[PDB]
């Protein structure tokens, strides 16, 4: 089930109930509960920039200006994007920190990782002691394999199309019939939580 996005719903808000979602969708961002792109938080970074700073500003917003911390996933904080984030906060011009807030949200909402919960696994790749990070997805619609990395998003299953699921204190095992050959499976300590989560969306045969 693929849903469209309303552009007018965003923009509806009150400055009240915009403040709310932009608040959440920031935390989620970077508190690491949505994964994004090192381009994107940059992105996202601008225009929190321009929300809490107002215009760019050369004579203030110098090199060494911003706090990091505060303005990207911890996993960027060393790729240093500064740069890119005064260039993106730059191009906001005069951009109203509503109009700021709107473009935030909405752009937070056209990432096909929006609303996804999700948790860091490992592949097992055949015969290869070296296991694969992957962020593993789950929706009530779908569950989707994400590049740790880049955040690509490499693979999606419809969940009405899950036979049967496993978990154990080590692993969490899909199993989807003749969709495809084998198992798919992952090492994690959150499989548990995860088969709970699945539990949730798709009722159990009894």
């Amino acid at each position: 089930m693929k849903f469209f996005y309303s552009d007018q719903n965003v923009d509806s808000r009150d400055p009240v109930q915009l403040n709310l979602l932009y608040v959440q969708a920031r935390d989620d961002i970077l508190n690491g509960s949505h994964p994004v792109s090192f381009d994107k938080a940059c992105e996202f970074a601008g225009y929190q920039c321009q929300i809490q700073f107002g215009p760019h500003n050369e004579q203030k917003h110098k090199p060494g200006f911003l706090e990091l911390k505060d303005f990207l996933p911890k996993e960027y904080i060393k790729q240093k994007g500064e740069r890119k984030i005064f260039m993106a906060h730059k191009n906001c011009g005069n951009m109203s920190e509503i109009e700021a807030k709107v473009r935030y949200v909405k752009l937070a909402r056209s990432l096909k990782t929006y609303g996804v919960s999700f948790f860091l696994v490992k592949e097992k790749m055949k015969g290869k002691n070296k296991l694969v990070p992957r962020l593993l997805g789950i929706t009530k619609e779908c569950v989707m394999r994400v590049d740790e990395k880049t955040k690509e998003v490499i693979q999606e299953w419809s969940l009405t199309n899950i036979k049967r699921w496993a978990a154990s204190p080590k692993s969490f095992t899909l199993d989807f019939g003749d969709y495809q050959d084998g198992y798919y499976s992952v090492q994690t300590t959150e499989g548990e939580q995860i088969a709970q989560l699945i539990a949730g969306y798709i009722d159990i045969i009894l």
